[PDB]
């Protein structure tokens, strides 16, 4: 499903991304945004390494789920990557969350890094009363 702005800010908020191990709500937003453009279903194949990204944050299938067709691949969320395909983003919070918990914290995602880091954010969150 393809998530409006605010909507999905109140969802993250009442599922505790809100200062998760520092990270601000509009920061998580702001990834969202770009990653997905607040859609579900997403998913991305990259060739040039077989791996793909998968549900609303583009969580890879190298290091953090299971599609079975990734070399050398590891499952630390423990989760097949279709959880991360459901309109019910729970899964995709709780293995965004586990993400976050290594020293990167939010570099972890190049995009961040690109449209995110040391910008003005608060847009991705005004007038959702959040």
């Amino acid at each position: 499903k393809v998530f409006e702005r605010c909507e999905l800010a109140r969802t993250l908020k009442r599922l505790g991304m809100d200062g998760y191990r520092g990270i601000s709500l509009a920061n998580w937003m702001c990834l969202a945004k770009w990653e997905s453009g607040y859609n579900t279903r997403a998913t991305n194949y990259n060739a040039g390494d077989r791996s793909t990204d998968y549900g609303t944050f583009q969580i890879n299938s190298r290091y953090w789920c299971n599609d079975g067709k990734t070399p050398g691949a590891v499952n630390a969320c423990h989760l097949s990557c279709s959880a991360l395909l459901q309109d019910n983003i729970a899964d995709a919070v709780a293995c965004a969350k586990r993400v976050v918990r290594d020293p990167q914290g939010i570099r972890a995602w190049v995009a961040w890094r690109n449209r995110c880091q040391n910008r003005d954010v608060r847009q991705y969150v005004q007038g959702c009363g959040v």
